[PDB]
């Protein structure tokens, strides 16, 4: 984070404003609107601030840069047009450890002023940093078109219920599914919006009324295989409303930082599946709305169907919320269809990594017109060269590793099938095989990266 | 307004935090995102606290609250479960004019804390002024899937390049609709994440080069098989950003709703359309200078003809980008409660088509999951040639018909009912056979009709 933005209680607080002119104006009017107690320190004012002191608003300095102004205050603001002066304000105000703004140098100082959507009490926030006027704007004019203008009666409302929430509901997993449900009612929204009393209460009142569901939840949510631009809609949905999400190390970065804030995270492999069903069972048996975020889809290869179960016998509710799976992704993001034309009849996704005595059905596996793509299969990429060219197999069939597919640490090396456990040396997991025709598409079709 | 946003710079800036269990931790995540010289107090400290005191990232002060740790502090937050202490470190922050945080607490606090989307150097900060920490949250959401993942990468690089936009724009009517084509230039973004200097360069070269109202392109979006849930973030933001949106009749209803509202709409399904023509309508489009989405059912590249309507492209000169969707035979699987693979009842999982013909042998060979797109028409003959290369009459089989919407329908039985209760569904279905299939009386949680 370059900045953290924070919501500041100006309200009788001691401010100080160091410049006279248009900039400073609309910077007073701001902190005002706040309820600072303002002082505005200046060689000359524009008209607006000599009105202001004689009716009380606010305390006129008319001077030079006085830096005892800044002695009591919480907040400083440089708007002059002399970068000296604006300098000064700012080391004094740094030595004294207030923040600081100099409107013309958004990269000096210590905070900047962001770009404000109102929906009062529901405010939003936006700023670029200086770095870019124009995309902190178009932001801007998006966010107040997604925001009805009727949004903040809702939320005073939901201000005015927070004592008789906490009062009713004993516990904060029953306030949370309540305001969940209040934020989301249409009805309510337009009612609050007419004014309509009789209507908000009548709402109110059943919603107060419905019963809550105190059993726990257990959903299998696919992350997909590393772009968090590749979560699903529902999938975003379901961990930001998680009390707990159990997730392993194929999640990525990007994906955790996705999930609910205040969630409880647990961290699972690098221990064993029976111990990751207990976790799941136990902590939804204790009525917590748990995610399992499992890297791709859930399940492919995945274990999915081991941690459900058990949990239809035992009363706990579950359900999927699919991903996508390696094989789609990498596919995409390395150029690969995994199917073209006439030359693939069927995509086999196949375990390279098998039960102790099972082995791979290689008669079946190298038959023609298909993709084949290998999951955990690195280790055993000499045996899948060597089986492969056993049972026919051209030999110069080409093949693909996808290394980190999708994130943009993306790798991909090529050759063809005699090269397989060579190439397979140049990569680590997680890396997913792909053998077939299809791999020579590459060269007209790669559009994510050469690396 | 009741609270003023400011956007505090705190590199290196001595901060504090008070408490030292799982709600200190979630805040001192956030203060050392925000590169805070972080100091934490309490009582004692779960372990991640410890794990980042010996990383040199924190330093820790076991013990009770010292109000002499705030004499050099710029920040304090309060995150322990005693009142009591909460309100001696408030107290003790507001006679410094120490901004301070009361975590759970609404006053006492000089300031609260917003829900943060960060894609630094941009960010958006939601606040309700204590009203309403709820819808912060689902506000936070909703903009978490609307901002693509990479916006600070052209937001940084905007920097380096503004001497070359005025060079070559001197109006500045002209200045802004370059910008505008730059940043929502997802592309461009994705490449400065790549580190791909071979990318960016080109993209930035057309960039300047094409003219101010072109911005050519084409992406293949998958819809997913019909549940507008199941559309991705990046796909909902290329829907968001297209000048025109070429569809079909897979791409379900719920999806199109998405559609930004104001892109001109092409259909190209069934009604009452070759592969070539559709190929030429994205190339001309694209020629145009519209950025073209081409919405997909399912993925695009499984038996989508992604490939073919790409391939369009490449030696036009027209850049393009593919989004994945969950392709049918993982949403029908997910939403029917028949994982495609389970314990060791399936080595491989085949996805099959309905010149050429089928290798039955194969096909019928033992620990598969089959499952056949557009295979309806031809049930009777699949269950005939399974049967007659070895696979065993039980078998379980399913069909699932308009899987993930709510009008989804579930079919089953084994391998000799299956010509019969094909004729129980309407396309699209998916057929799928192997003993998976077993699982659905386990697993089914999605209504059946
Ligand atoms: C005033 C404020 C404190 C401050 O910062 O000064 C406040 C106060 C309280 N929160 C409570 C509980 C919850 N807090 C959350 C979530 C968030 N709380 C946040 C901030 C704020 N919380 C401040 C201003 C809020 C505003 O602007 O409207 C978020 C947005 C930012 C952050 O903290 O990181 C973060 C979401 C971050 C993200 O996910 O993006 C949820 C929902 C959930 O967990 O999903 C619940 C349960 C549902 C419910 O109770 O509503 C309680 C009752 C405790 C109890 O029951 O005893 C109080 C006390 C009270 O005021 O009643
Ligand atoms: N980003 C990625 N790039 C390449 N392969 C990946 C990958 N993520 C997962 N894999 C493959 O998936 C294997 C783990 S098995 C879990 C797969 C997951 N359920 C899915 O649907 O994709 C890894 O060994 C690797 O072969
Ligand atoms: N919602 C759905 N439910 C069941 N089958 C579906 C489906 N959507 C698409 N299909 C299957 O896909 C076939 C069209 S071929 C298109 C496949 C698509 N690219 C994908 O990845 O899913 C249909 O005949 C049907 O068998
Ligand atoms: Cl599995
Ligand atoms: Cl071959």
């Amino acid at each position: 984070m370059d900045h953290l933005p924070i919501f500041c209680q100006l309200r009788d607080r001691d401010c100080l404003i160091v410049g006279g002119g248009d900039v400073a104006e609309r910077k007073a009017r701001l902190l005002l609107e706040a309820g600072a107690r303002l002082t505005v320190n200046a060689l000359t004012f524009i008209p607006q601030f000599t009105v202001w002191a004689n009716e009380g608003m606010l305390t006129l300095v008319e001077g030079p840069f006085d830096e005892t102004l800044l002695d009591s205050c919480w907040l400083a603001i440089a708007a002059t047009d002399d970068d000296t002066v604006n300098q000064r304000v700012s080391d004094a105000a740094e030595s004294r450890r207030i923040f600081c703004n100099v409107v013309d140098a958004p990269k000096a100082a210590s905070f900047i002023m962001p770009s404000i959507i109102d929906r009062s009490p529901l405010m939003v926030a936006v700023s670029a940093g200086g770095t870019s006027p124009v995309l902190a704007r178009l932001l801007r004019e998006k966010l107040e078109s997604l925001l009805p203008q009727h949004l903040g009666q809702v939320a005073r409302y939901a201000g005015q219920l927070r004592a008789r929430v906490k009062k009713q509901f004993a516990t904060m997993g029953e306030r949370r599914r309540f305001w969940e449900k209040f934020f989301v009612n249409d009805r309510l929204a337009q009612s609050l919006a007419n004014a309509d009393e009789k209507a908000v209460n009548a709402t109110t009142e059943r919603l107060f009324s419905e019963p809550l569901d105190h059993r726990g939840e257990v959903v299998l949510v696919g992350a997909g295989p590393g772009d968090a631009g590749l979560l699903t809609l529902k999938g975003l949905q379901q961990i930001q409303q998680a009390d707990i999400v159990v997730y392993d190390r194929l999640v990525s970065d990007d994906i955790m930082n996705l999930v609910r804030r205040d969630a409880d995270r647990v961290f699972v492999g690098k221990v064993p599946q029976e111990e990751i069903n207990q976790i799941l069972l136990r902590e939804a048996q204790k009525g917590k709305r748990v995610v399992r975020l499992k890297g791709g889809d859930p399940f492919i290869f995945g274990r999915g169907g081991e941690e459900l179960e058990t949990l239809c016998h035992a009363g706990i509710p579950f359900s999927v919320v699919p991903g996508i799976t390696a094989a789609s992704g990498c596919s995409a993001y390395s150029g690969i269809p995994l199917t073209h034309r006439d030359y693939a009849q069927s995509v086999r996704l196949v375990t390279g990594h098998l039960k102790t005595g099972g082995e791979l059905d290689w008669e079946n596996l190298a038959a023609e017109k298909q993709t084949l793509v290998f999951y955990m299969g690195l280790n055993q990429a000499a045996t899948i060269q060597e089986k492969l060219i056993a049972f026919g197999m051209q030999a110069d069939m080409p093949v693909a590793l996808v290394e980190n597919g999708t994130s943009v640490k993306q790798r991909v090396v090529h050759g063809v099938l005699t090269q397989l456990g060579e190439l397979a040396q140049q990569v680590e997991s997680p890396a997913l095989i792909i053998v077939g025709r299809v791999v020579a598409l590459r060269d007209k079709l790669n559009w994510f990266s050469n690396h």
